[PDB]
DNA sequence: AATAAGCGGAAGTGGG
DNA sequence: TCCCACTTTCGCTTA
């Protein structure tokens, strides 16, 4: 199954729901959610992979604290945004 | 108050 | 056995 981190920078490469998810600064790895419509997203999230209750932007956030201490994803003191690793950006 | 973003102890589910 | 990679529950903090 997709890691979360995967499906992310799948959808910012796709554009497919880039009223929901865009980069700040490509370059840098740095992206934003949506306020208003970040909540799409993170249904898709939950049943692409099959979870059993549907999915919350809440608890989407809560995995990607848990990237904090491995790296993939970091977040950036600015609201909604988030910076993948460069390692993350390579492969 | 109402709303929203951000955080995490603990415990459950999946597929190794 | 026991870690993976989240998922789910619920309370808390700050603005």
């Amino acid at each position: 199954k997709i890691r979360l981190y995967q499906f992310l920078l799948d959808l910012l490469r796709s554009g497919d729901m880039k009223d929901s998810i865009w980069w700040v600064d490509k370059d840098k790895g740095t992206f934003q959610f949506s306020s208003k419509h970040k909540e799409a997203l993170a249904h898709r999230w939950g049943i692409q992979k099959g979870n059993r209750k549907k999915m919350t932007y809440q608890k989407m956030a809560r995995a990607l604290r848990n990237y904090g201490k491995t790296g993939e994803v970091k977040k950036v003191k600015k609201k909604l945004t988030y910076q993948f690793s460069g390692e993350v950006l390579g492969r």
